[PDB]
């Protein structure tokens, strides 16, 4: 049908039919007239996978040979979604299977809706993580993703009288045809025990141990032939009152059961701290394992690189320093060398709240040894710091590894920029903050390991497989060559003023509508108004990225039609949704209030189709790739300072989205790539905030000045969205009103002007469109294959390249 | 190479190596330079389970269309061993297969030992259901084996200072690739909850859901191309602080998890209790389900039979109730009718330890409805005695299914004659007990229901499979067709003077004795003479089977060879194997007394190679199949009386040992047919050990009167077998004075002096062979197919048929 989709070749066809019909009656063990759509969907799955497996043995046998650098990507994290499309996609299968399953007399598409996502991860670093792998692989990295294989993923979301219940995600019920697991590889992980010391060093004993089973994921590069390895470990328990003692093994193997659902937020709870050592002490040993197959470690920083994803993975360092010092012998300082050289550290954050402070009454009961290294590293580095500060006792205290307080904590990024070569924010801004405020003193004593690389997402996954439309008809105009090198899409920008272009680019848009809006009628009882601005604001549920500032404007806009009913507006779907951390009381109202203004909203006859909220259920990754494909606003309105890059919004700007937001993370290089002009921008700057902060934000203020906005405050107050409870949202009102760190009202007026431009330029379709691809076609930045070439030059030392393996 | 192994056809042999290097290449993705035995294991299996998967479609096809009445066996256990050699022979692979992976450079009897036994069973009664199901699908009968999942199976056995350790039987490890997990028929199974009274009879509410998950595993009949089904359910939690949430869906699991090792004993444990009716329910659901898809139930018993393996799923016939009156809305009468029509129940045992008796309080907590349903059947059961036997006040009291006491019990045993049309034993002369003793007051009520099924061994498993020398041998005389039809091995009768046909029996037996000396002493450190007679017992631990007796033999023997040492005895390797139960004190003592006397005995230089005492480790289906083939002597010697049927006893005369026993079980079935004279019986009869417990059992009494016994327990009392703990064995002196249940010292003397008989047979050595020869020529009996037909014409009222179904 479409182009960017491959052949379909009367062999392949022919094939692709042929296997199909070999894994239903053979692996499935059905026959034509019992078989399910479930049933169909894996054919087409392990028929798909056979294609990847020639690939997978022949490019680890080319890495065994070449001998290249290995990048090893430490994550809690890998959020992946659905497996079967992409692989479509990277290996040119699209249409070869969609013709090959039509003539079965299948529908491709609707096998696709059957594979559920893997959610083993919570929103933005997970997704990162993701997208980087489909990057490495492209890129022809000899590249390792290594994690959990978390029986359940992050809970699947289910509203109910407008409140969230959380429902275990049970992914793997149906079997994961991707996946195969390597029993052989088992290695143990050891926790608590003691300390001995010998003539020979330390010795850590009396240990519990648990095994850590490898399960191989393929992850194959855009038409490379490139095929990696994601590497996942699943808890096993030894095999050495007999009833109970059987029972009992659960215990061990809970490690791995599920992901924690806090997201930018730490929770220090003892299980927690075990599935970080337990990916650690596991992937080390297997990094080792593979480097030993070439005594020697001074070559170890040339052979191997470990990025760590956040300070999620940051015992790597210790248990490093462990391997090296009582396991291989190593005197401490060689060690540490190899170590520094070894190891990366990427930040995500600078909310205080979301940093990684182990109390150290954790880490000596379960880590008595990891403990020890950790003050020893304290010591060294602290001398390393008095030496270079001379009489700066304050300095010394900041900067300790170790907090002292009520509990003794371990600051864990104090840890990974002590022990790391490099240290790198996620987006300019942020990369210049970190310098600026929480390590001015580590910039200050080595400058020359500060470090920036701007996210990316893949363009894979982000524009050819959620959007073939518009990929299409890019395609017709500039080949398909930008797929791997997104820069090309500038290219667009001589298309600016062609008439056929814009109806074509506004079409595309047309159509994802539609769908969008079919879908949300078919799953759920809706009606949508499909001309309108489609408003969405998708993302984790939190108080930093202002979902409460996004209720404000729909209040403000409802109140207004109510005030002058028969003026016109410009009609809008405003759309809201992601999932609350279980433990976040605030986060929940949140979800709460969205869904009690859709109550009043949806209902008021007098509004007409002109203004509807939707709360959108369990998003996901696989609804991330419907809805923003339809999306005309994307809302990206955190604080400035808050959002260390945000990716989302590159999502959104690369699918055709304008972008109302403020000059916070990745936003400030969107706007300086399209051109402010193109760009939605409102509200306070960094500065702004601070100047805030130092006079103190009082709220009250803006509630006595902006009667729009008193007005609300007094709706929300009094129950006019709640009736039946008058009182169910004053935890909000308050919050709002007395400790808002998030100073919604200071942003609130400037915001409300600039969605009236928005909505002015939506008015002309012609000059919206023209916007839209003066966005599209400045994107490029924003791929994740930039990003990582920028990994593999500045951090890693290795060369990218675009060259295909053979078939 | 042999004949009964099948064609090599030039095209199956290359068909065979191009399927296997498949799956190694896309199923196990290995290549082969990497591979391991683990993998070309794994690569035959798949590429047989290819054959398999053809014909088992067919077959449920068949049934489909057919329409044929259903066999549904219930049990808590199938005791499979391995899959792989058995599907082969079944299907006539195993030939073409020794070649293709010959061809390969690979030994397939190499790739053979790395299967893991199913070990979803503890001994007699769990191996009894595997056989059935090899008869089922060889006679083509309709039938399903239903049961449990278990994760882990009966425990591996290791010996450390002589004493048992269990560690778990982490079976599932590496995958099952005979198994087809089939989510979609995912049944609900209720637990706890109340029971309410509506106008509309009673509901059943508030209950806890656990889910219940089938796996199919296929079993082929012998080369009938009939594929029938096991089906085994697993444990699910149902999908509706948190983290804590997720963790406990393990209790819901952890009813699948393990199962029970107690073997002939009743432990009244909840775990067990919910493992009993969650197989039950999920089973009448499955089996209701089915029979709706040919409101009409005057017809389930022409369309159902199901056959209770003991009492364990006795919960069948309150649950059958409950469907019917509760949910189907039958009238109590009809729903019984229709319920004593479809069940029957086999009886394994007349042990009183072994017999269930729930404690009322348990049934009441987690099966409330039942409770009520087992009342109600136990008030219309006695009015019939009462009406039967008016005044007999007595009867009525011993017939209840209700036991009164200190704790108020369900004898579960009595449930299931109450609801049954046949009741039958397991041998000849245990269905007389029956009638006799535990079970006369209901035979006096309903003579009609009570029948006798001596049990019976399959010879595809038991001979071709695990001795394909002898299968040779015999195939060269008569040809092959007495595999499935046993009764054939008579033609052999006219062989018994043949000299060419006795020194090939002899020399296949001591090819099998090389053979496991060998095996012996490669996994082992041992040596043993492989001239000597091969003595040994095989079984599970427990005092009736009276392993102590073949204890003090042994010391016999030792202490005559001791006083006389330059005399001319007979030499031996008496070989002792079995697992105890975890918590079954005694039957862990027997074991260290076994090693405690291998200890002493091979290790005085005196002895020479005369006499060696071997405890034979982890005794399972797959260690039977070795050791059985090589034994001269069978040790079947539990008191009259004990032993319901006994089944090894059957497996050592099929494959050429003779036979040491008493009137016991089915030994009084096989002497009958091989004639007496080419039996060794010795000891009490049934009627001996009755005017024994009638004058009262005291065991000083022989120690008095033999002073050969004395002296063995003056060794055991003294320290003679425990040099470093005198006292080691003061519990097993103790109870054979005082509390010996099973009259050891009664039937020393004439076991000794029959002993002796033996080996004076042994010493002629043609003379023992023509004597094997009159015991292999009359096992035919024995044959599970026998068995079964019997089931099928006596009880079941379908007709067996040998015919193919095509391929
Ligand atoms: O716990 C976390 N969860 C996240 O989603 N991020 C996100 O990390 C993404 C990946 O860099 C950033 O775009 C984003 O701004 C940031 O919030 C970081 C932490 I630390
Ligand atoms: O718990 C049990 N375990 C067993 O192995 N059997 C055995 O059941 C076998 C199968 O009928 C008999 O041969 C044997 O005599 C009997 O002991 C019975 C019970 I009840």
């Amino acid at each position: 049908q479409i182009s960017v989709r491959g052949l379909a070749g009367v062999e392949n066809v022919t094939e692709l039919k042929k296997n199909f019909n070999r894994h239903l009656h053979f692996t499935l063990v059905k026959d034509r007239n019992v078989a399910t759509p479930r049933d169909y969907y894996f054919a087409l799955a392990h028929t798909v996978r056979d294609h990847l497996v020639g690939r997978w043995i022949r490019t680890q046998q080319h890495y065994y040979e070449k001998d290249p650098k290995r990048i090893y990507y430490l994550s809690l994290e890998f959020y992946m979604g659905r497996t079967l499309q992409n692989t479509m996609v990277n290996l040119a299968l699209e249409n070869a299977c969609d013709e090959a399953t039509y003539q079965l007399g299948l529908d491709m598409e609707e096998l696709e809706e059957i594979e559920e996502d893997a959610g083993l991860g919570n929103g933005g670093l997970g997704r990162l993580a993701a997208c980087f792998l489909d990057s490495m692989a492209t890129l022809g990295l000899a590249a390792y993703g290594y994690g959990i294989r978390y029986e359940f993923g992050i809970f699947n979301q289910k509203i109910c009288g407008g409140w969230q219940m959380e429902e275990a995600d049970d992914w793997l019920r149906y079997g994961n045809p991707w996946e195969k697991a390597r029993p052989e590889f088992t290695l143990p992980v050891h926790f608590y025990g003691r300390v001995e010391h010998t003539s020979q060093g330390a010795k850590w004993v009396d240990t519990q141990v648990v095994l850590a089973m490898p399960y191989d994921t393929p992850v194959p590069g855009y038409r490379n032939n490139v095929v990696n390895t994601m590497r996942l470990w699943s808890a096993k328990a030894p095999n050495d009152g007999y009833i109970q003692a059987v029972l009992d093994r659960n215990l061990a193997e809970n490690i791995s059961r599920v992901l924690y659902p806090n997201d930018n937020f730490f929770e220090g709870k003892e299980l927690r701290l075990k599935q970080e050592y337990f990916v650690v002490a596991a992937t080390l040993q297997d990094i080792i394992r593979r480097f030993k197959s070439s005594t020697n470690f001074d070559a170890f920083p040339d052979k191997v690189a470990i990025q760590l994803n956040d300070t999620h993975p940051s015992l790597a360092i210790p248990e490093l320093m462990r391997v090296l010092v009582d396991l291989e012998r190593l005197d401490w300082d060689k060690a540490w060398e190899v170590t520094v050289k070894t190891c990366a550290y990427t930040n995500h954050t600078v909310l205080p709240e979301a940093l990684e402070r182990w109390p150290v009454h954790l880490l000596e009961t379960l880590l008595p040894r990891h403990l020890q290294i950790i003050y020893e590293i304290n010591q060294r580095f602290l001398n390393r710091v008095a030496a270079a500060f001379p009489g700066d006792v304050d300095r010394l205290r900041r900067m300790s590894l170790v907090e002292e307080g009520a509990v003794k904590r371990i600051n864990m990024a104090h840890l990974c920029i002590a022990g790391s070569h490099a240290v790198n924010g996620v987006a300019r801004i942020h990369s210049e903050i970190l310098k600026k405020t929480i390590f001015k003193d580590f910039y200050e004593l080595e400058p020359h390991k500060f470090q920036n690389k701007t996210n990316g997402i893949t363009p894979r996954r982000w524009l050819v497989l959620c959007n073939p439309g518009l990929a299409e008809i890019i395609a017709e105009r500039i080949g398909e060559e930008y797929i791997s090198d997104l820069d090309q899409l500038r290219k667009l920008l001589s298309y600016v003023d062609d008439e056929a272009f814009i109806r074509d680019v506004a079409k595309v848009k047309q159509e994802n509508k539609l769908k969008f809006a079919a879908y949300l009628e078919r799953e759920y009882k809706v009606h949508i108004n499909p001309n309108s601005l489609f408003d969405v604001q998708v993302k984790r549920i939190h108080e930093y990225k202002r979902q409460l500032l996004n209720c404000l404007h729909v209040i403000t806009l409802y109140n207004r039609i109510k005030k002058e009913p028969n003026k016109f507006v410009v009609p809008r779907t405003v759309m809201i949704g992601g999932k609350a951390a279980p433990g976040y009381h605030m986060a929940k109202m949140i979800i709460k209030l969205i869904t009690a203004i859709g109550d009043v909203v949806n209902h008021d006859p007098v509004v007409g189709d002109r203004l509807r909220v939707i709360f959108l259920e369990n998003y996901r990754v696989s609804l991330a790739e419907k809805v923003i494909p339809a999306a005309d606003l994307s809302e990206q309105i955190s604080t400035a300072g808050t959002e260390a890059s945000g990716t989302g919004n590159m999502k959104f700007m690369l699918n055709g989205a304008l972008t109302i937001g403020t000059m916070d993370g990745a936003n400030v290089e969107m706007a300086e790539e399209a051109g402010e002009e193109n760009f939605f921008i409102f509200g306070m700057r960094v500065e702004d905030v601070d100047r805030l902060d130092q006079r103190g934000y009082n709220a009250q203020e803006y509630y006595d000045r902006i009667p729009e906005l008193r007005q609300i405050i007094e709706q929300l107050s009094s129950g006019f969205f709640s009736p039946k409870q008058p009182d169910l949202f004053k935890d909000i009102v308050n919050m709002l009103m007395h400790h808002d760190r998030f100073k919604v009202f200071a942003d609130y007026e400037e915001y409300v002007k600039c969605q009236e431009r928005v909505s002015a330029l939506y008015k002309n379709p012609r000059e919206w469109t023209r916007m839209v691809i003066r966005n599209i076609a400045t994107s490029g930045k924003f791929s994740s294959d930039r990003t990582i070439a920028q990994y593999a030059r500045e951090i890693w030392g290795v060369e990218p390249s675009r060259q295909r393996l053979p078939a």
